[PDB]
């Protein structure tokens, strides 16, 4: 089997992509944010405390022929930007893309975050991590595409995320004509639960290549890409009147400039992110002052190459015994 489903930025920024999944019988449709960062499947629902629902379409397991509660099991998940939620537990039929797992673990949201509350957008996350991070006690579960796997075709799903525009989850396939060159894979380390890997350096702009080993998250739940200070540091000393804002929470520079380009090495290969993804706009509506897209991962404990990075190219996640990354510019 195979699935393929589109995804479609939130805003006019990229803050985050949704991509409609199906969950029960008949099936009830919720976008959700797909999350190669964690491994729960969770939804608004019509067990949400009702002042926390502000324009989500929710799940109703009771309207749904094949939900069941998976008694006794409860949830409740912490990400890393401070939102939260937590809930019970059904199983029901989810299907992305024409892909459909039964058994699926469906995890109810009885209360979530105000970050949460106020994204009308996000319907719930789908989890994409190792099902070694999933939070369901006390039995834990796997996510949609542990589930998945044996049905499928290959043992991967790639995202395909674009810059001010729709892109693409695939499951089970490598779409051949949505990359250009070739694909360079790289080795995983699944001891965080992450899909965790090391670049092999990176260029400010046209500046040289600096060889040197950065690991790091492949998360297509978080937004921006957070590196070293050091590197971070290179980056923005090369944007005039650039600077890291305490106030505003990282790096911000003038909304007048032209941003450089951020190339990141795979293997021996290079993806080049341009000047205008990193450009997040102005930190209030109507400052001059920009926020910058690639930020500092000190104090988080982990580099992560989120979307800003992701949707510069066509990312293999593969699923086999040892996993891999693969990574391809389009
Ligand atoms: N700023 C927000 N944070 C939460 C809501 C909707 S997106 C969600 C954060 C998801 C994080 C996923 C992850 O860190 O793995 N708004």
């Amino acid at each position: 089997s195979t699935g393929s489903a589109t995804t479609t930025p939130i805003d006019s920024l990229d803050d985050a992509y949704i991509t409609p999944v199906q969950i029960g019988t008949p099936a009830q449709t919720l976008n959700l944010d797909f999350d190669t960062g964690s491994s729960d499947l969770w939804v608004f629902s019509s067990e949400t405390t009702a002042s926390e629902v502000d324009g989500q379409t929710i799940y109703t397991p009771s309207k749904s022929t094949t939900a069941k509660l998976l008694s006794g099991a409860t949830w409740s998940i912490s990400y890393g930007d401070g939102s939260s939620s937590s809930g019970d537990v059904y199983t029901d039929t989810v299907s992305v893309g024409g892909l459909t797992v039964t058994g699926q673990a469906v995890e109810s949201a009885k209360k979530v975050s105000s970050s949460f509350t106020e994204d009308s957008t996000i319907d719930g996350l789908l989890g994409l991590a190792f099902s070694t991070l999933n939070t369901v006690s006390p039995t834990q579960q796997k996510t949609f595409f542990d589930n998945a796997k044996a049905s499928l075709d290959s043992p991967v799903f790639t995202a395909d995320l674009g810059y001010h525009a729709p892109g693409t989850y695939n499951f089970g396939f490598i779409d051949t004509t949505a990359y250009t060159g070739s694909i360079t894979y790289t080795a995983v380390s699944t001891k965080q639960g992450f899909w965790e890997w090391t670049s092999t350096g990176y260029a400010v702009g046209s500046g040289t290549f600096k060889s040197t080993s950065i690991d790091g998250i492949a998360d297509t739940g978080t937004t921006l890409l957070y590196l070293p200070a050091t590197v971070v540091s290179a980056y923005w000393a090369q944007v005039s009147g650039a600077k890291s804002s305490s106030s505003v929470g990282g790096y911000v520079f003038p909304c007048s400039a032209t941003l450089p380009s951020f190339t990141f090495g795979v293997g021996s290969a290079r993806i080049v992110i341009p000047g205008d993804y990193i450009d997040f706009g102005p930190i209030s509506t109507g400052s001059s002052s920009c926020f910058g897209g690639i930020q500092s991962s000190a104090g988080i404990g982990i580099n992560i190459f989120g979307d800003v990075a992701l949707k510069a190219a066509f990312v293999v996640f593969n699923g086999a015994t040892t996993p891999t990354l693969g990574f391809a510019s389009k």
